[PDB]
């Protein structure tokens, strides 16, 4: 029993992290086979911030202008190209520690693990959700760009995020590993705003199931509701509408606990309208929305 | 910016995890050089658990009663012995992935990362604190015994915890890697109770500094206090006394924010006496006590 913010083991990703330096600028890269992927803003200076001419900046760069180090050991760059907002540096040594991997794009509300790195050295691992406004509430400092987010599906590492920037509101934005931003963001220093965020309803319901599995049941009465009645309340509290698909994905948790999905919706409706009245659920005094149904299963079942 | 529950990168520990089977009973082991360490209750059956006579059980077994697997490769056992509550199985091959390591015994209030494993396969990593009552609030299912906790100091893995059992209250108990339990617990299935738990004051103060660094400042007041005055309030609310060494460990956070520790104590005193009033600190409606001053520095400064 117990429930924690649990990340995937990070070893397979740690072995792929490198440092990329161009001029005075250093950030992280992801070394897979004979290519290093990193944010293309490594080729910028301060003069280029508002309107970087990335093609111009890259044409002026040779392979020798890129300094790639793995564990502070230099790899030699033998080619360079741009894909969207990512630079792809071909190196003359393939990474013998490359895991089976895929590049995936995650959907809003889904979670991933982030390996926070500085100067090619991993600092820590934590769990993040892609918010409905396509930002993440990460933990990143200067030097962290090129850190990646990932999930492990079976034995495949599914890379889904590469870190690029922090908005003034303290949230984070980045790309998939093909260099396309999540959300309405660009890698130039225009003033950019995220949309109003909302609460990920299906994930709150999943977390309430995790509480029931762990014995924290005080919020469970034998109440039930309809999907439409629940959504009329959810919207008053800035919760995402619940669809029948979301109901379907909660099936395994409903199956384990014996609590129908719309009964849990009724419990959540009561928690929203009346509050938690000083009580905690799974150690939190707020309703938590960064655990997916799969996250709860995997933690409450022991998948490896 | 940002602040998450962040674990250490787990790759150096992943390479040490093995599966140990004795008859029908399987759990995890830690493979370092040519020794595998695991909980000694692997040698037990149902009737042993009231009062396992572990010396008898161990001496009557042969090396061939132990099946150790690193992935799918079998490691032949060439000796078996017991140190306190840990079994040491000498194997015929040294682990080629053995990191620099130490076995350390951590003090109450300190944090560590847990690599939760099943059948020798890592499943996830999360951060834990040793509670003042010498239990941990972990996330463990059947098959997780032998999972370890650790910190990474420089490039040395400091192993501090190996998982053995769950108390009826839902909290967890285990040993250091010398096989000595934290707290008064024993590896017998008997009614065992943890003493009252208290809140780790120095950690709450570190988390309030993390909040200020991240721009949450509403709870700051203009007052100061003394260690003696504050400690009268701490004991009213079941907080651990604050020591001068705790004040000094907070100095790096005081230096970064310009808020004296005793000023922060005065702010915490008001939070304990009035609560939060439907406001939040770092996205929580409770005072969080599982981040040490170092965890905040390491995260808010980018230690790798
Ligand atoms: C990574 C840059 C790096 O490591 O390379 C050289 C050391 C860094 C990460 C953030 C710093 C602090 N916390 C972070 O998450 N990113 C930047 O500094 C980023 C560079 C950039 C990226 C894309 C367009 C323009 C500049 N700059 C910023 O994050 C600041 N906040 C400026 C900014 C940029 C874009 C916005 F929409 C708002 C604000
Ligand atoms: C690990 C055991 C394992 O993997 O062996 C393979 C068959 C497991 C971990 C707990 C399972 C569910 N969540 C956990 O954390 N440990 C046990 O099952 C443990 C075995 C044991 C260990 C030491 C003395 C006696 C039995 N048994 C228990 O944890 C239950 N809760 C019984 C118990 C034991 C000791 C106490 F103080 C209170 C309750």
């Amino acid at each position: 029993s117990g429930f924690r913010k649990m990340a995937f083991p990070s070893g397979k990703v740690e072995g792929c992290m490198v440092q990329v330096t161009c001029g005075t600028t250093t950030l992280n890269g992801l070394w897979l086979d004979d290519v290093v992927y990193c944010p293309r803003h490594v080729i910028c200076t301060s003069e280029d911030m508002l309107n970087p001419n990335y093609e111009d900046l890259l044409i002026r760069k040779s392979n020798h202008n890129f300094l790639v180090q793995a564990g502070n050991v230099q790899l030699r760059v033998i080619g360079h190209s741009m894909q969207n907002c990512v630079l792809k540096l071909k190196v003359d040594t393939a990474n013998p520690k490359t895991p089976k991997y895929k590049f995936v794009r995650i959907q809003p509300g889904q979670t991933f693990s982030v390996l926070a790195c500085y100067n090619g050295s991993p600092s820590g691992v934590y769990q993040c959700a892609m918010r409905p406004n396509f930002t993440i509430k990460g933990s990143f400092l200067n030097g962290s760009c090129g850190s990646v987010g990932f999930n492990i599906d079976y034995d495949c590492v599914s890379f889904c995020y590469m870190h690029h920037m922090e908005l003034p509101t303290g949230v984070h934005a980045g790309t998939d590993l093909e260099g396309n931003f999540y959300g309405p963001f660009v890698d130039r220093q225009t003033a950019q705003a995220a949309g109003t965020d909302t609460t990920i309803t299906v994930n709150v319901l999943a977390w309430l199931y995790a509480a029931v599995i762990n014995g924290d049941r005080w919020f469970l009465n034998r109440f039930t509701t309809t999907l439409n009645d629940f959504n009329l309340v959810a919207m008053k509290y800035n919760y995402e509408p619940l669809t029948q698909d979301h109901v379907d994905i909660l099936g395994p948790l409903s199956a384990q606990t014996g609590i129908a999905v719309l009964d849990m919706c009724a419990s959540l409706k009561e928690l929203l309208q009346n509050g938690m009245n000083g009580r905690t659920i799974l150690g939190s005094a707020l309703l938590e929305d960064e655990f997916t149904p799969f996250d709860v299963v995997r933690q409450c079942s022991g998948v490896t």
